[PDB]
């Protein structure tokens, strides 16, 4: 016997590129905590069922997780985009959501059973324009571009953009784009004209490092920033040594020094031979959510005699109330389901000269 957790993540489609460390970061988890027992001695079991890139697979991969594999909570979606349209399917049915990674604003507020353990875009993103402004103090022109087509991306942008007029810089243009293209000489030109000083981009992973690379290719020399949707490897083979020099600001460090961290990390580097990315740490953390707060359920009101509907009710409520320490940090939960997290970090991509190897640096 044991208790099913279901996992929807994109595991196919190009969000996966993203959705790979997750589920990464996931079975990390899953071995760590029933090597530790599960819940009170009762393993748990992690049922993946992938979304694939939009709407309607989240719709279905969640309704198939809740109908079909009976379980008990759903670590996802990947993407906020996704969130918006399928986490009100799990609201309705009264089934815990904890989001890994979606950060756009709005997302606990879809309702009583969403939450997330990834501090959102208001809280991440503005350190990375801190940082470029650190390293070139005489940076006053910035050219922003963004994902038209996908929620996280356009809020994010709305963060960057504000971020860039507080920090009284001139904005010269705001560019659109959609996830999908893979060509942005016009968009890039047109920015490149206005002679940015700083380009900041919010997009998902193809998308970005593809228009890192033409920006590059374009002639275009000055600082760039990356969103969250590009904070993987997985662009690094995109721009290859064009990539060199993107900063991206990070809910996650390696070198936080917490037990569990030092743990997930030590894990990982084993397997992976680089260090955790920040979309694993915080898949980990999720499903750390669940099982210690499955274990504090089950020490008050044994689970394996609470019938389905109410289980998912009662751990919905205890998630809620815990405190973890975490690979993130030591996290809980606001009311309505919002992280508080307190520190934060910014890395930069540090390409090898060849293009065919690179890392993220932290900024100390
Ligand atoms: C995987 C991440 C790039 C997802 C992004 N933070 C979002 O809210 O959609
Ligand atoms: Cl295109
Ligand atoms: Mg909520």
């Amino acid at each position: 016997n044991t208790i099913p957790i279901g996992i929807a993540l994109a595991q196919t489609s190009n969000v996966a590129l993203l959705g790979q460390e997750q589920v990464a970061g996931a079975k990390i988890a899953e071995k760590y905590f029933n090597d530790k027992g599960g819940v009170n001695g009762t393993p748990i079991k992690l049922i993946f069922q992938d979304t694939a890139g939009d709407e309607a697979g989240t719709i279905n991969a969640f309704q198939t997780l809740i109908n079909k594999d009976k379980v008990v909570g759903i670590v996802g979606p990947t993407l906020s985009q996704q969130a918006f349209s399928a986490n009100p399917i799990a609201e309705r049915a009264k089934v815990p959501v904890v989001g890994p990674s979606n950060t756009a604003k709005g997302i606990p507020e879809i309702g009583d059973y969403v939450a997330r353990v990834s501090a959102p875009v208001s809280v991440v993103a503005p350190n990375s324009v801190k940082a470029a402004l650190k390293q070139n103090p005489n940076i006053k022109k910035v050219a922003v571009f963004f994902a038209q087509n996908d929620a996280f991306s356009k809020s994010e942008t709305e963060i960057f953009q504000q971020t860039v007029k507080d920090q009284g810089l001139e904005l010269v243009t705001v560019q659109k784009f959609q996830t999908t293209d893979t060509d942005f000489q016009s968009q890039a030109t047109n920015a490149i004209n206005l002679k940015p000083d700083l380009v900041i981009i919010s997009g998902l992973a193809a998308d970005g490092g593809n228009l890192v690379r033409q920006l590059r290719e374009l002639g275009y020399q000055g600082a760039i920033i990356g969103g969250d949707g590009l904070n993987t490897s997985n662009v690094f083979a995109v721009c290859k040594a064009l990539c060199d020099g993107v900063l991206i600001a990070q809910a996650y460090s390696p070198e936080y020094t917490g037990e569990i961290n030092k743990a997930f990390r030590q894990a990982y580097v084993d397997q992976y031979k680089k260090e955790p990315p920040q979309f694993s740490a915080q898949a980990f953390a999720a499903v750390q959510v669940y099982v210690e707060s499955l274990k504090a359920l089950d020490t008050k009101n044994k689970v394996s005699k609470i019938q389905l509907p109410e289980l998912r009710t009662e751990l919905n409520k205890q998630l809620l109330t815990g405190k973890y320490n975490t690979p993130l940090g030591e996290i809980s939960f606001t009311p309505i389901g919002e992280v508080v997290q307190k520190d934060f970090y910014v890395a930069q991509i540090k390409m090898e000269k060849d293009g065919s190897q690179g890392k993220f640096t932290f900024l100390k």
